[PDB]
């Protein structure tokens, strides 16, 4: 993991303490800030490290498919993500998009340690360390009636706040350099020739709504379009759609 900003280093320290606990952890941060990477770090630093690490993007599925993907269904079986994570960790991304029906069912799994399994088959007991992520203001949603207060009262045992790249301004150039060098290797340039002051201004003044994912893409495209080691990279191509 790249980064020397104190805000980022404080996250890594927090994660090293939280990881060994079986308690649920909420990660708040923008897209591209490394939320999944942090969830993974929580699993690999925990006592569950040899168990499975399973992920699911709540925003990606309609209500009935999300219900079935998470909790499973009987119509043999399609095991849900809680079952597949048994003895391990389950990372639920974009939590704030989970419908209220899913949120209530999730609280039940957390409070009772089991999944309901219709009739015929006994309820399934599960043993899963939960990590969830979002960029929403969950307390505001609770006020608006779009997120369950009860779920949040129990789910947010602690909160990891990942800083956006624009608040780690020291790390922008560090990471840009790293990504430029890697792209130099990929296209066989002998040396990364540096960033001009204009390029640095462009990099540091942009707000990076896509954070680290967007930085890496921008920098790769920019090295490629530059295409030489003979002189420093001057043109940072933030928006490939205008040219
Ligand atoms: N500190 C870091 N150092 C190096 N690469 C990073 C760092 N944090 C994130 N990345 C990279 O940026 C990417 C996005 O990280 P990811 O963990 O998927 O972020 P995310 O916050 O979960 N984004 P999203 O899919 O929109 O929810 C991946 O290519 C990375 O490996």
């Amino acid at each position: 993991l790249l980064g020397e900003a104190n805000s980022f280093l404080e996250v890594l320290e927090q994660v090293s303490h939280l990881a060994p606990l079986d308690k649920p952890v909420l990660i708040i941060g923008e897209r591209g800030t490394g939320k999944e990477l942090i969830a993974s770090r929580l699993h690999y630093l925990s006592s569950r490290w040899q168990g499975p690490f399973i992920s699911l993007n709540c925003a990606a599925l309609n209500e009935n498919l999300l219900d079935s993907e998470l909790f499973g269904h009987e119509a043999k079986r399609h095991p849900g993500r809680f079952e597949r994570a048994d003895g391990g960790t389950l990372f639920l991304d974009e939590l704030a998009t989970a419908p209220m029906m899913v949120q209530e069912k999730l609280l039940r799994v957390i409070e009772y340690g089991e999944l309901e399994r219709v009739g015929g088959s006994q309820p399934l007991q599960v043993n899963v360390r939960l990590v969830c992520a979002t960029n929403a203001d969950l307390p505001a949603m609770v006020n608006e009636g779009t997120f369950r207060a009860d779920l949040l009262d129990r789910l947010a045992f602690d909160v990891v706040q990942l800083p956006p790249l624009r608040e780690r301004e020291s790390d922008i150039m560090l990471m840009a350099e790293y990504f430029a060098i890697q792209m130099c290797r990929e296209i066989k340039l002998p040396l990364f020739p540096g960033f001009t002051e204009r390029a640095r201004e462009t990099l540091l003044n942009y707000r990076w709504p896509g954070n680290i994912r967007e930085l890496k893409n921008v920098v790769e495209r920019s090295v490629y379009r530059h295409g030489t080691s003979d002189y420093p990279l001057d043109d940072i191509i933030i928006d490939p759609f205008k040219r």
